[PDB]
């Protein structure tokens, strides 16, 4: 069984990890016979959004604490994630990827990625382990690596601009397909960036996980 | 295909409300099967708020509807607004919230009471021949929603099955990957994380459940 690191950033689209994307990722890892190993930074969320309204709430919530709901408690602090013990890494989407794993939501092209996440990501790439980012998560790639990468965030021209202006070759991509930077073993997929329903999102996420897993083995060599 | 399937959520997380895996997996099957999910949650304060990492209760409040909305990306409505006439079927994912917020089975066990609206909706549905699907611990409410005996499951846990039979129900032992159907009352049930060891297993049964509810939904 191969260990696939999964980085969560909260529990819900606006606040943290996109619940559909996260659960769909976990399902694929599981159907593909791999073992998911979930992590989340142990820190306070940037904000807490009422998912019914869209308005911010005057309360606090911890990223790790909340992410734990998605994993039924089977989750650990991002700090404890050791690249040597993981065969791959997947980062589901959700605005939390842009607020808690980085501040891309605020500084855009001038954003900063989470220390640990960046470190882990690099250690993985530096060891030839595959990486999978989806939805808005790919926006961090240009900040995690200095060299150009082939990635996607779907077809949104505006976001793709910001990514290319960050030193990245953006490749337009449909909901049901993925993009791979063969050389750096980095797979990405449009999730709810383009998805209209959960079935669509599952479509691409499955392809992403299968490819990350393929790249993971073939590297186990 | 396009048929409205009511989905009742009770919060966002195993201990606090709806089992996130079960809920999302239910939604995925409804969607892959070409049906349309219509989610509801009672607009009320959760019985408790549990730290899912620890297991301990938190000194804070959270609203069932507000939180359930996270699972549906905001596409959710108050349970009160659910009209049986507009739904072709009804599915109730598991999670302890089904035992705390949709009923108090977690406390009163055999002496529990189901949520007014949920019970009303559930009966209206059955009374109109619409199929019902309950999973994980959710089936424990059936004996309290209906007075007549029903064939259902909560898996294989002898202890819980006892409590259910002692509530006037014919419990049928069932594996993670299979479901049980009360042909006559069009009620399908499946052990989810009651027996599931991983999400794939859980998906296995939930898919069968949704497919059967959808099939029965064809009248």
């Amino acid at each position: 069984m191969k260990k696939i690191g999964v980085i969560l950033s909260g529990c819900g689209v606006y606040d943290g990890s996109e619940i559909h994307e996260a659960v769909l990722t976990l399902l694929a890892i599981s159907r593909s016979g791999a073992q998911a190993v979930c992590f989340a930074p142990d820190k306070q969320q940037v904000d807490v959004i009422n998912h019914l309204t869209g308005e911010a709430m005057t309360e606090t919530r911890n990223v790790l604490i909340e992410a734990a709901r998605i994993t039924r408690g089977e989750i650990r602090p991002l700090a404890q994630a050791d690249a040597a013990e993981l065969d791959a890494l997947i980062v589901p989407g959700g605005f939390g990827a842009a607020k808690n794993l980085s501040n891309f939501a605020s500084l855009g092209s001038e954003c900063t990625v989470d220390r640990e996440l960046k470190a882990l990501a690099q250690a993985m790439h530096q060891a030839g382990k595959p990486l999978g980012f989806m939805c808005i998560a790919p926006a961090m790639l240009p900040k995690i690596f200095d060299f150009p990468l082939r990635l996607t965030i779907g077809t949104d021209i505006d976001t793709a601009e910001v990514l290319e202006e960050m030193g990245a070759e953006h490749v337009p991509c449909p909901v049901d397909d993925i993009v791979v930077d063969e050389d750096n073993k980095i797979v990405t997929t449009p999730a709810y960036m383009l998805a209209q329903n959960i079935a669509e999102a599952a479509s691409g996420i499955d392809k992403l996980v299968s490819r990350v897993l393929v790249l993971a083995e073939l590297e186990h060599h």
